[PDB]
């Protein structure tokens, strides 16, 4: 994907870089509001990392380092002094105030033992960490009522997941229901799967065995581009094709939850509901398929039926730990994409409960305390995922 020549001229390319620390400003996950400070070194000069710059034809930059993502991550605990518990820091690499928000990218050492040492995830809305943020210029979705550039009030499954194995979380999803495609082009799975592939040529060490991949994908092509069944399952058995053909052996995969019980099908007509249904049971079934296939030949496969946890989410969601699965936590009443770009009081139910108890929160998306329940039925089920090596 890149020559051997561009590999080495871009990593002895040494510089360094500031890392914008973010937090949320409330005690509450009811506020997505977050901010940032300049991450600080204990004597309180500013805390710098060493490395290099990439980034493929895309131009989104990775800055690449040797210093650990533990590390960096405790600079910012220190530097943010918060005692916030819902504080959910998150971090990037900027030069300054001009910059946007650009991944940091950990390099491994040479000596690695053989277990999982990163999660790299795959898929749409539901896994996505911020990538539309830098291209909207940080304003969709909206960051007063949406969880800095995640479709939630907060971390999503993935992140729950990569914080309870203390990995980091390198992250390809995004979505299309909010009207993603308005801001970046290349957002299929087959593109995330080249852009991986590309980014992972200029890290240092990079042995594929131990990532654990995470993949979540066909909700946007049925929802959004009225895909057909037959190409959503040829998109999914390629990007497994791809991966397991460059390395990657762990993988989590996943049923495909029924989308048309979110609150934006309260406004679709019955055709359109039991079309995109249909195609979500049809789907789970390969899913399925494939996930037996790999595990077959002998890859790491953990199954979690999404699809069985929400239809019981759904049709008792007090024995789950929710008072409501029907609505949005926030007051959007209608299906509109324009609702992105702004702030949404929550609905007086919300209000009254707190976020932690709906299982949505727009009209699409799940709150972070679902995203949290699915990682924890998932970690549970997997049985803190036993077949994977930590
Ligand atoms: C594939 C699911 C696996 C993990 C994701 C974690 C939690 C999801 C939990 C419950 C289901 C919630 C909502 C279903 C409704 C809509 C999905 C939303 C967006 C997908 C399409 C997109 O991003 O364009």
């Amino acid at each position: 994907m890149v020559s051997a020549a561009e590999v080495v001229s871009a990593q002895e390319n040494q510089t360094y870089t500031y890392v914008r620390c973010w937090y949320r400003t409330s005690h509450s996950k009811d506020d997505a509001a977050t901010d940032w400070k300049w991450a600080k070194n204990q004597d309180g000069s500013d805390f710098t990392i060493d490395g290099y710059w990439w980034s493929s034809v895309s131009f989104k930059n990775m800055f690449y380092t040797n210093t650990s993502q533990n590390v960096i991550r405790q600079r910012c605990e220190e530097t943010l002094d918060l005692a916030n518990e819902n504080a959910d820091i998150t971090f990037f690499a900027a030069d300054n105030r001009y910059s946007y928000n650009h991944t940091i990218w950990s390099n491994d050492a040479a000596m690695q033992p053989d277990q999982i040492n990163k999660v790299v995830a795959l898929g749409d809305s539901l896994s996505d960490t911020g990538n539309i943020f830098n291209a909207s210029q940080w304003r969709f979705p909206n960051p007063n009522s949406w969880f800095l550039g995640h479709f939630s009030n907060g971390f999503v499954w993935t992140e729950y997941v990569a914080k309870a194995k203390n990995l980091p979380l390198y992250n390809w999803a995004v979505g299309g229901a909010a009207g993603e495609n308005q801001y970046i082009a290349l957002t299929g799975v087959g593109e995330q799967v080249s852009s991986y592939l590309t980014y992972t040529k200029l890290a240092k060490n990079y042995n594929p065995a131990n990532t654990l991949f995470t993949l979540e994908f066909g909700l946007n092509d049925f929802m959004n581009y009225n895909r057909s069944v037959p190409e959503v399952k040829a998109d999914y058995a390629e990007a497994l094709i791809r991966l397991t053909d460059a390395g990657a052996k762990n993988f989590m995969l996943m049923t495909l939850p029924d989308a048309t019980k979110a609150p934006q099908f309260k406004y679709s007509t019955q055709e359109e509901i039991e079309t995109i249904r249909a195609k979500v049971l049809k789907m789970n079934e390969f899913i399925k398929a494939q996930a037996m296939y790999y595990k077959a030949q002998g890859y790491n496969i953990a199954l979690f039926d999404t699809h069985a946890l929400f239809e019981k989410l759904t049709s008792a969601p007090e024995e789950h730990g929710f008072v409501n699965a029907s609505d949005p936590c926030l007051d959007i009443n209608r299906s509109s994409s324009v609702d992105y770009m702004y702030t949404h009081s929550l609905r007086s139910e919300c209000a009254a409960s707190g976020a932690d108890k709906f299982v949505f929160w727009d009209v699409t998306h799940p709150t972070t305390a679902t995203h949290r329940y699915v990682a924890e039925k998932m970690l549970e089920s997997s049985n803190n995922l036993e077949e994977f090596r930590f």
